[PDB]
DNA sequence: AGGACCC
DNA sequence: AGGGTCCT
């Protein structure tokens, strides 16, 4: 049983977001700076060479004129964020969030419902909305094709309603599988769209220059890979399953190696309201264990904040904190009475004690409420 | 708790 | 960087 998914990716998200509150920014090259690094950019500063992830200083020495605001606080990120999600639930109620800024939308069910809506001489019009992958012929016949190309239909009116209704811009990949629609729904960008017919797929998987631009294969398994001279899609396709195995375990060895070929049977989940809320901060050295408390007091406020609105409460509050040149954490359950919402002192008091627990009287503080109902 | 992955 | 997910 063959899917339609489309995978829906924002463009610069974080600086769409910016020149939106300021469109004195939309015509100036834009940075957004969290810390000492630019996280995000939008296209004119990529034009003059600003990369995501590039540090300040290599930035203004590469576009003197960037312009920076400061993205540290993600608040309207998260809000706007939600927006798009639920813009797309409208479409179709199976919308699985990646970060903030791409969702995947399972349209099999609309497809077949569009698709049993029209005649036979309507069916010989279905018509492509925008870039078919590799400029692969269509074949109107093959109903593969034809349900691909109503995918790439929702798709188009998913992207209009989040310009017309939001004020933003994506990219969108209509494909049979969760990590197709990924891979193509990034080859034309900013702000088109490519729909994979299934011909294409060897095309598209083979495209790639490292493993780890596979989306599940990460720093370490990347690094792992590489250490069994496993470096291309080919090579890991045509990798003995049995040493993959054991290198690996068998659960991940068995899923990149599908992956390799680009097969991917995993569904798309709905991902709802959020699983948990966290708040952090990072510097440099914060070892006077007694501002920990005021660093710990100022997230837990903010935090404070979030919980209210969203009207669910955490059960569970944790700490996480990272050692001086990874992470450590201690959680506990919040005691009843305390979830009732003055709740900062004594939540303050749980997490020293926690901090305590781990620190003997840093460059990085974090508080997460979770395990919400 | 810790680790893998994602943006 | 400042967030998130699920698995062991
Ligand atoms: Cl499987």
């Amino acid at each position: 049983s063959s899917r339609v998914i489309v995978h829906v990716d924002l463009d610069c998200f974080y600086a769409q977001v910016e020149m939106i509150s300021n469109p004195e920014l939309k015509d100036k090259p834009l940075g957004v700076q969290q810390k000492y690094l630019v996280v995000t950019c939008n296209y004119e500063a990529r034009k003059l060479g600003v990369k995501k992830l590039m540090n300040v200083r290599d930035a203004k020495e590469k576009c003197p004129q960037l312009v920076l605001v400061n993205g540290e606080d993600l608040t309207r990120y998260r809000e706007m964020s939600y927006k798009v999600t639920e813009l797309l639930e409208e479409f179709s109620p199976v919308v699985e969030r990646l970060g903030f800024d791409e969702n995947f939308v399972d349209l099999t069910e609309m497809v077949e419902k569009r698709l049993q809506q029209l005649q036979s001489d309507e069916l010989s019009a279905v018509t492509v909305s925008g870039h078919v992958y590799n400029n692969q012929s269509i074949n109107l016949l093959d109903v593969l094709h034809i349900r691909l190309l109503v995918g790439s239909q929702i798709a188009a009116e998913m992207r209009e309603a989040m310009y017309n209704q939001l004020g933003l811009t994506g990219c969108a990949g209509v494909a049979s599988n969760k990590l197709l629609a990924k891979l193509v729904s990034g080859v034309f960008k900013p702000n088109q769209q490519t729909v994979l017919l299934p011909e294409s797929c060897q095309h598209l998987i083979h495209s790639l220059n490292h493993i780890k631009e596979i989306p599940g294969i990460g720093y370490k398994t990347a690094k792992c890979l590489e250490a069994l001279g496993i470096n291309s899609v080919r090579d890991l396709q045509t990798f003995s399953p049995k040493i993959l195995e054991k290198e690996l375990g068998i659960s991940v060895a068995q899923r990149i190696q599908k992956l390799s070929f680009g097969e991917d049977n995993s569904p798309v989940i709905l991902s709802g309201p959020p699983q948990s809320f966290s708040e952090e901060d990072s510097f440099k050295k914060c070892s006077s264990e007694v501002e920990a408390k005021n660093k710990i007091e100022e997230l837990l406020a903010s935090l404070l904040n979030r919980v209210c609105q969203d009207g669910r409460k955490p059960h569970t509050v944790r700490l996480i904190i990272r050692r001086y040149s990874g992470r450590e954490s201690r959680q506990c359950p919040i005691p009843s009475h305390v979830i009732q919402k003055d709740v900062m002192t004594p939540m303050v008091d749980i997490l020293m004690k926690l901090f305590r627990n781990m620190v003997n009287v840093l460059t990085l503080l974090s508080v997460c409420f979770c395990n919400l109902k």
